[PDB]
């Protein structure tokens, strides 16, 4: 499976509410990726969404375009395959 690092990390406020944006980078590229953020009824960041993920539903071909797709079982998802869940795992770890 392709090793990721999450990098150059920045929140901003985006279409009038908050995405994380962030490089996913690999040895095969760097992307930028965007993902809406959870806060605590305080205002401080609790996480980021996996769900409604902007990622999910509308850049996975940016996100599959740093992974070595070859090696995946054809009827597997790209989604499924490339490490999404670590990839958001990371995100928040550099968020706290």
């Amino acid at each position: 499976m392709t090793t990721f690092r999450i990098e150059n990390v920045r929140i901003e406020t985006i279409n009038d509410f908050d995405m994380v944006k962030f490089d996913l980078v690999t040895d095969l590229g760097r992307v930028e990726l965007a993902e809406h953020v959870n806060y605590d009824s305080e205002g401080d960041f609790k996480s980021v969404e996996y769900t409604d993920s902007n990622i999910r539903y509308n850049m996975v071909d940016e996100l599959c375009s740093v992974f070595d797709l070859t090696d995946k079982p054809s009827l597997m998802p790209a989604i499924d395959y490339v490490t999404f869940a670590e990839i958001i795992e990371a995100v928040e770890e550099m968020l706290e």
